[PDB]
């Protein structure tokens, strides 16, 4: 039985001011590097324990002992994502109901049905880059975010955000980004009741209304027309939970749609942006990936089956997720009093946070070369020990969108590698911006077209 | 679309008399040198196409298109190795079950637990060499086989073959060697049902009985005693497949044990033998390796972490596997009608053989200096083209023992290089003996002790 370390405190604010940064996950990573596999983090009225080792995280991932917790961040996101899958407690009726309805809509098999819509947006991206002038560059996370948001709009509810037709965001996205920003900013405030925050609060309510109005309108429009499409919305309007026999109500559908849009905008674009960063920094890898894309993607546009053959491209994506998991943390609570790791007593209800970037850097698992970008670590997926690699979370509360995200990312990276050579013309210095997700802020490249027609 | 070449035929026996040699792999390598990257090889009732270029092998390694085939050789080995992992089809229930149960036992993590038992045998080898008198030499494949067999016996099922205490093999080994010899010789026989071979069949049955008797007794004895070891047998007796929830039955366990014993006796001893051959033939490389061993192995016996630090020794082992892969071929079948390399049409079920020593000599990958021994080729795995280097096979049917073999070989080669200087006193001319594996027959060296304690 041992006492847990704790980072530096600030009197009555305890550890809370350590989150007063633009880069809180990176701060927590540095604390983990200093304090080790577990540390206590206290704010007024709450305690969290941050886990960094596979030894401890493997136990936390035992679903008979620990369940998903809504972290303070998720509780704030729940003000606009409601009881959608991501911001639901496992024990809420609407979690299991929506899970049972949507799970078939997100299978590997269901991706055959989304593939054409994914290709539509991917073609838009390739065409944009083909149309750049010689003196121009690509704003990577900006174009990746255009792609990933539009893809989930089209596949999700047959709505075109038309992000490649715009400098600034669609108004809906302006409101979503600002709502996510407020949710994340609230985490740092010592007195959130201060009237200095009244304008933030009003703007938050306005942004929620904008989001709800577009989504609610689309749902109502779809029901009135009776049209049947290949999108998640059709599946949600027709679906019945085999357990309750109930369909999702229109309010719940709206929350799911908002949830999917957030995942597309945030984590998926991050993955792509980091994958391109690691490629341009590791030209042997980029050559190997480009060779695969060239030999596999023999047709003007990729088929579903061809995307499945892009093994090395998938390895690149996994190794990007290892170093910079774009959903960097998830929270758990103890279902009963218990002891973690033979050493750390927990009371029922105690909160754990899994710090995924640190798990992915556990030298006990990965070796001493943890900071190196080496996709060949993933050559033989059989080799990865259990609960060592968790970029999509854990168990029944793992990411429902994992197949969608990897299919999209594999397809897009494949097409990018087929159609262009890339140059890190600025020798970009990695600068990671934190929202809900992580992204390489300011990352720019030049593309030289290989002149291969679509 | 092209006709593929074929070597010389013998009327109705087709190509089969080309295998009527005690060095068939070397014969097939010369055929590849003459005919190029693919050739058809026909025997009465079977056709297989031998591939030698990375260009075609990178396609053959696509698991969506090709699966592991039991070559005629593996079909004969299956008479004593059963539906163990090596001689199973991917679609047999027992393949996936055993695979799921045994993967954690063969992980890089599990090697921490075998390390002490590997050290035990490695110290026996070092001590034997320390005890030679001035005018004596080392019989290299003989001693390496003593070591590798004993290591898997001890780590596999807490059984000591005590090979360092014997000139003549343990009776179990006599039988296993003679069963492997029968299996391989049967390949060359045009009329296997000639009574000329009835003595061979009776001996084959007696040898299988000898092998089964020891292994079934060991399993029974372990179950009776109830004892709990750090060995594969313990994990196989207590393990349950996560998928089916079932344990392995005793028959299957016995096949797994027999399989592991074969791999230790054969391929692993070949690797160490060729590694020492290359080192004594390349004294600058030997020196660089010896310097690394001296810098890293600072304790009387190596720790697990010190072995992981022997990076150049690992590269030496990879460069030995490049030139003389001790499992020199594996077989695949086409899961569907398909076209290989845009040129060679295949029907569902058609067989391919990957001729690994020829793949590893592809000058388009390795460059002009392909016959040179240069460990530095392996400094960066990302610089190696996809599917260029396949000594442990491919995909989900790759060698489960790879981490074991490389840990053992790195350990032993490290300790050899720390404790002794080596002399190629006879200017040995490489003569490769073929069984299931390749070994340098008659390879002898003299060792001069550095007089460093254990
Ligand atoms: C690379 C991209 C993605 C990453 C890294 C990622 C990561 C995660 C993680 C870690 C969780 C677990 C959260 C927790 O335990 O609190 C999760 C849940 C979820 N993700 Fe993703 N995600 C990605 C893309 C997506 C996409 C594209 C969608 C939908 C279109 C999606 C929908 C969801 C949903 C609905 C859940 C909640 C599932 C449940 O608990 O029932 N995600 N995601
Ligand atoms: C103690 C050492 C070893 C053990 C216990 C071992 C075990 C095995 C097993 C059980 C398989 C079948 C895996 C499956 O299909 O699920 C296998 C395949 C293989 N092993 Fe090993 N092995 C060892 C050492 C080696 C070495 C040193 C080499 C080569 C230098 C090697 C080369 C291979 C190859 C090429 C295959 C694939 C066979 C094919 O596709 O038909 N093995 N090994």
């Amino acid at each position: 039985i041992k006492e847990m370390p704790q980072p530096k405190t600030f009197g009555e604010l305890k550890n809370l001011p350590l989150l007063n940064t633009d880069k809180p996950v990176q701060a927590l990573m540095k604390i983990a590097d200093e304090l080790g596999e577990i540390f206590k983090f206290e704010a007024p009225g709450r305690v969290t324990r941050y886990l960094s080792s596979q030894r401890l995280i493997k136990e936390a991932c035992d679903e008979s002992r620990f369940d998903k917790n809504l972290s303070q961040a998720l509780k704030f996101v729940r003000d606009f994502a409601g009881d959608g899958l991501f911001t639901s407690w496992t024990h809420e009726k609407n979690w299991k109901k929506a899970h049972n309805i949507l799970l078939p809509s997100f299978s590997q098999q269901a991706m055959k049905g989304y593939h054409a819509m994914m290709v539509d947006i991917a073609v838009q991206l390739v065409q944009k880059w083909e149309r750049l002038n010689a003196d121009e560059h690509i704003e990577v996370p900006e174009d990746m975010t255009r792609l990933t948001l539009d893809t989930i709009g089209l596949c999700g509810f047959n709505y075109r955000f038309n992000s490649f037709y715009r400098d600034q965001p669609h108004p809906f996205i302006t409101s979503m980004v600002r709502a996510l920003d407020e949710a994340m900013n609230k985490l740092q405030r010592a007195n959130p009741d201060d009237p200095a925050y009244d304008e933030n609060k009003r703007q938050f309510q306005e942004d929620i209304k904008v989001m709800n109005d577009l989504v609610d309108k689309i749902i109502a429009d779809r029901k009135a027309s009776g049209e049947q499409s290949d999108d998640l919305l059709t599946h949600m309007l027709n679906g019945k939970d085999p357990e309750t026999g109930e369909p999702l109500d229109d309010e719940n559908i709206r929350y799911q749609i908002i949830t999917f849009l957030i995942a597309g905008h945030e984590e998926t674009s991050g993955l792509l942006s980091f994958a391109l960063y690691f490629l341009v920094k590791n030209p042997h890898v980029l050559q190997k990936a480009a060779e695969e894309a060239a030999r596999v993607l023999v047709d003007p546009v990729p088929s579903y089956k061809q995307v499945k053959q892009l093994k090395y491209v998938g390895m690149v994506l996994n190794e990007a997720l290892r170093l910079w998991p774009t959903a960097p943390a998830f929270s758990l609570y103890a279902k009963e009093d218990t002891v973690l790791g033979g050493e750390y007593p927990l009371e029922k209800g105690d909160e754990l946070m899994v710090l995924i970037p640190q798990l992915h850097r556990d030298k006990t698992i990965w070796g001493d070369d943890v900071e190196e970008f080496r996709p060949e670590r993933f050559e033989n997926p059989s080799a990865i020990p259990q609960h060592a690699f968790k970029p999509f979370g854990n168990g029944q509360r793992a990411c429902i969108g994992q197949q969608f995200a990897l299919h999209e990312a594999t397809l897009v990276l494949g097409m990018m590698l087929k159609h262009f050579d890339f140059e890190d013309h600025t020798n970009y210095e990695l600068d990671i911006k934190e929202t809900l997700t992580l992204k390489p802020e300011g990352f720019v490249v030049k593309a030289k077209s290989k002149k291969i027609p679509l």
